[PDB]
């Protein structure tokens, strides 16, 4: 279930983070614009960039923290706050996050691994509603 | 489902409030001790007792609002705060709440209705989790 999925992801965090982030960018090419160093780069080119691996690691670490702190796939209001308040996120809206979770769930369903994709879909939706309540547009 | 159940309960609130609260006191006779005035009374005596009717209605009026404000059966932290901070709840621990929801879910399952009993069970558990987080012992 959801709790095991957090363990699965954490066990090989860099591999899942990179795989899912690339699925995100490739499903939604417009989102690449927020990451100027990623512009004009193939998947394998991004893997050769120190910042790519570092960044996506940090993103998925925080996502897993927020997931672990959630109750019944509903994130804490304070975690949504951390996400709204981050300077790196100042220009974002909830649609950016919504698209990320659509790509994440699609990835999980396509994978050979036994993820609880329904729970991740609920988690994404509940995060989107929480970001909005924490002041994101 | 859960949202419809809120509507069902509100549609005949006094009746459901009294019957569920009685189910609670009768399933857990020790809990009656918190309501001095209710000791040594049959169900029918209680249903003709002013404060019993007014009190149980207020409990279920607020419970339905807390349920309505929840996301995926997880209550707002502020609603949990309010319940922990009420002077009438100063002597309570999470266990009192745990027992109330066990009784409420059992009532729903035994009813002729179409309650989403497993949603109410989650709501009870999530409420208890929020009460703890808000400082109730
Ligand atoms: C639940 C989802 C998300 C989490 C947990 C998260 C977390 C993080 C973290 C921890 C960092 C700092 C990384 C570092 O300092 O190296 C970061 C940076 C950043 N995030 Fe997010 N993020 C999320 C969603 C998004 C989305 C949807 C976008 C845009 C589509 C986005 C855009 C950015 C950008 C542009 C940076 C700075 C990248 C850079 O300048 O190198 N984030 N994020
Ligand atoms: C989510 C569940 C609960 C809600 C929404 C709730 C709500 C309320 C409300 C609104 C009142 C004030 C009513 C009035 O002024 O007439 C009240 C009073 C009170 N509550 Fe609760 N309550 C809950 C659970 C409990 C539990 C589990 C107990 C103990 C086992 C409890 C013990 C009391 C007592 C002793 C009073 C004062 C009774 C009186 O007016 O004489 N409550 N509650
Ligand atoms: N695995
Ligand atoms: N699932
Ligand atoms: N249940």
């Amino acid at each position: 279930g959801f709790k095991q999925d957090i363990a699965t992801i954490r066990g090989d965090l860099r591999t899942y983070a990179q795989d899912i982030f690339l699925a995100f960018l490739n499903k939604y090419p417009d989102e690449r614009r927020y990451f100027k160093n990623y512009v004009g780069k193939s998947d394998q080119e991004l893997k050769s960039m120190a910042k790519f691996g570092d960044h996506t690691e940090k993103v998925f670490n925080l996502m897993m923290e927020v997931a672990d702190r959630a109750t019944d796939c509903v994130p804490l209001a304070s975690d949504a706050n951390t996400l709204v308040q981050m300077k790196q996120h100042s220009s974002l809206t909830t649609g950016n996050f919504e698209k990320l979770f659509v790509a994440l769930v699609e990835y999980m369903r396509a994978s050979g691994q036994s993820f609880d994709s329904q729970s991740w879909d609920r988690f994404g939706k509940n995060l989107v509603s929480a970001l909005s309540s924490a002041g994101m547009k």
